[PDB]
């Protein structure tokens, strides 16, 4: 089991300014470090801030976190559910922010919450350091859904913090978990009043401004002042990236679906979701560390059963083996770009039911 540690600076907060924190489970034999960021939606503005603080509050609080928590699919320690990295520190970042792991702003006066996701990210990594990240080799930050677009929004930040701060040696990577989502139009033209039901697009501009969102220096160098919500797009940020990335997106994801307001078959419908995942696989083609399965799914790494799916005959513990053995051109019986051709849902047999 994994033991929560709430950040020992308390200016870094959750959304209703209790402390962030991470929980964390050491194992001394490995210098291999997995920072899991947690998943979650967010909420872009007072109203539907106050509605998720009234019945999402642990999404927005560690008043009520418990001391513990179990480490499941790629955070477990067990080599049967993790053949891939069981061995290592594990790290749970429970996702408290609702800002994509994106803000910098602190509660005032002024403010009604608390957006720090990127300050919780560094300051984790900081408190990490006096218990054994120093001697790392390898820090993998991993997230899923809202926590895989945090991994591509604070992946490189993370390696200059780590840098800056005097650890050149500590090889930073990161795994993208279901947070690669495309800013396409919905099926139904929805108007943007809540969060699930928005538009992506719209979503990420209100909510950087009211989080004070920040985005990968590169990327917004290239999409400039205004323009900064791009960045919160896989396929237009990851290519500014310098860390290595590992994609892992169903070609069907379930929250993509929701935000184009997708829930018989008539033809309309059927060539909407066809032209998602040619969409999808088009936009993971110079990806060369992907794994995009065939399915109508959410979220994937940290299931007990997250060693399941295939695609071309390998797993995705077996792909992530074969990411690590690249990063020591193409392996014999190793490969690391895994997308699926198929044009539907289940497709693929492998696909979770
Ligand atoms: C604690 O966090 C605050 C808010 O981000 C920051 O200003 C300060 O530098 C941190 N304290 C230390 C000792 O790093
Ligand atoms: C469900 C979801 N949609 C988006 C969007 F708008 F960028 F596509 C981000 C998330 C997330 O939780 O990270």
């Amino acid at each position: 089991d994994l033991r929560l540690h709430l950040l020992l600076n308390t200016s870094v907060t959750c959304n209703d300014g209790s402390p962030a924190g991470y929980y964390l489970k050491e194992s001394r034999g490995s210098r291999r470090w997995l920072l899991f960021l947690e998943g979650g939606w967010y909420c872009f503005n007072r109203e539907n801030c106050d509605s998720r603080y009234d019945t999402m509050r642990r999404l927005m609080s560690s008043r009520d976190w418990p001391r513990t928590r179990t480490g499941t699919g790629i955070l477990s320690s067990q080599p049967e559910e993790n053949p891939y990295w069981w061995n290592a520190n594990m790290v749970f970042i429970p996702y408290c922010s609702s800002d994509v792991w994106s803000g910098a702003s602190s509660k005032s006066e002024k403010n009604e919450y608390a957006f720090m996701g990127a300050l919780i990210i560094q300051e984790v990594v900081r408190e990490l350091l006096g218990r054994g990240l120093s001697g790392a080799k390898v820090l993998l930050l991993a997230g899923s859904s809202a926590g895989g677009t945090g991994v591509l929004l604070n992946v490189d930040r993370v390696a200059e913090q780590l840098e800056k701060l005097g650890y050149p040696a500590i090889q930073v990577r990161g795994l993208a978990d279901s947070g690669w989502f495309l800013d396409n139009k919905q099926y139904r033209h929805t108007d943007c009043v809540d969060t699930i039901t928005c538009a992506p697009t719209e979503a990420i501009r209100r909510g950087i401004r009211y989080w004070n969102g920040v985005v990968p220096e590169r990327c917004r160098r290239q999409f400039q002042e205004g323009e900064e919500w791009n960045c919160f797009f896989g396929y237009k940020v990851y290519p500014t990236l310098r860390s290595p990335v590992f994609v892992v997106q169903w070609l069907f994801d379930e929250a993509q679906l929701t935000v184009d307001n997708v829930h018989p078959v008539q033809e309309g419908l059927r060539l909407y979701i066809q032209n998602l995942g040619r969409e999808l696989r088009h936009t993971l083609k110079d990806v060369p560390a992907s794994f995009a399965p065939a399915c109508l799914s959410h979220e994937i790494i940290i299931r007990s059963h997250w060693t399941d799916v295939q695609v071309k005959g390998t797993s995705l513990p077996r792909a992530l083996h074969c990411w690590d053995r690249s990063l020591h051109t193409p392996l014999k019986g190793c490969p690391v770009h895994l997308v699926d051709s198929c044009p539907w849902p289940h497709c693929n047999p492998s696909c979770p039911t």
